[PDB]
């Protein structure tokens, strides 16, 4: 048992709701958390920016001084920091941005660091600015994460979509 409420269950271990993870996640104090980041963990916008907002700028300044001694992420990758007041720890996972042109598979890759944690509420990678079709993350994500997945959806027409058309 555990202290998520509210989310439809789609699978064994993927679970869904319409909400702000922000606000889901200064609630729920998760273990996990997960960003939408970019491989120079800039958190301008998206999640990233939200994400980034609500901890004052902290979560950005410890991602330089991440960047300043690992270099970038590769695409697909992931790095566990902080959660600062929204969660135990933040788990940054760079899906392929399809406005820069990178590659949909590793779309899989990027799902695939999810199974290194038990549990995570998380975001649909690739979605929103990352130019994604979100149905696609979805399937992505429910192939490819068997650990315990609660996905935030911050626009409740999409989250609608995602349910209706769900396989
Ligand atoms: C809406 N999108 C996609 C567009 C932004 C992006 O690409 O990051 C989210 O990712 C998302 N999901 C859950 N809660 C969120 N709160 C703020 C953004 C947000």
């Amino acid at each position: 048992v555990n202290s998520f409420s509210g989310y439809l269950k789609l699978t064994d271990n993927v679970y869904i709701k319409n909400a702000d993870i922000v606000e889901e996640a200064k609630k729920v104090k998760p273990t996990v958390v997960v960003n939408a980041a970019n491989v120079y963990l800039k958190h301008g916008g998206g999640v990233a920016g939200a994400l980034n907002k609500a901890t004052n700028n902290a979560m950005q300044v410890e991602s330089d001084d991440y960047i300043a001694t690992n270099g970038p992420l590769k695409v697909g990758g992931s790095c566990v920091l902080s959660g600062h007041n929204l969660a135990k720890h933040c788990l940054h996972v760079v899906g392929p941005n399809v406005n820069k042109g990178e590659d949909i598979q590793l779309l899989k890759s990027a799902y695939e660091n999810f199974n290194q944690h038990e549990v995570l509420l998380a975001p649909l990678l690739s979605a929103g600015i990352f130019g994604a079709d979100p149905i696609h993350s979805l399937r992505v994500c429910v192939d490819t994460v068997r650990t315990n997945v609660y996905l935030a959806v911050f626009d409740k027409n999409l989250y609608d979509k995602l349910v209706s058309s769900f396989l």
